[PDB]
């Protein structure tokens, strides 16, 4: 079905945008991240697809799971962290929205070598 690279774009890319306090509530729903369960934590990156793809050629770092295919951006990037609230109950998933400017760390795979997993922000 959906490729890993497409799944990364669906879950994590929002180049279209200044996020509101309801941003995560709307985006987690519209990107199908609340269909089977409320995904607890999810990050959206507001940079261009080209800039995020270029991270796979930037600073190589260890992934949280111990693999060696993670990469940290040389520059900070505009991102939005979505974190499920305590009062969230499926299927009415509820999220706190936090914008930040941080370096991102993604896992890269394949040919062409593209992001397939959002590992962390630092």
């Amino acid at each position: 079905k959906e490729t890993a690279a497409a799944k990364f774009e669906r879950q994590h890319m929002d180049s279209s945008t200044a996020s509101s306090s309801n941003y995560c509530n709307q985006m987690m729903k519209s990107r199908n991240l609340t269909k089977d369960r409320c995904k607890p934590v999810n990050t959206f990156v507001h940079e261009s697809l080209a800039d995020v793809q270029a991270v796979c050629s930037q600073k190589n770092v260890a992934c949280k799971n111990g693999q060696t295919n993670c990469y940290q951006s040389y520059s900070t990037m505009s991102i939005t962290d979505c974190r499920e609230t305590g009062s969230s109950k499926y299927p009415n998933c509820a999220y706190k929205t936090t914008q930040a400017n941080k370096h991102i760390i993604v896992a890269c795979e394949g040919n062409p070598y593209v992001p397939v997993h959002f590992d962390a922000s630092v």
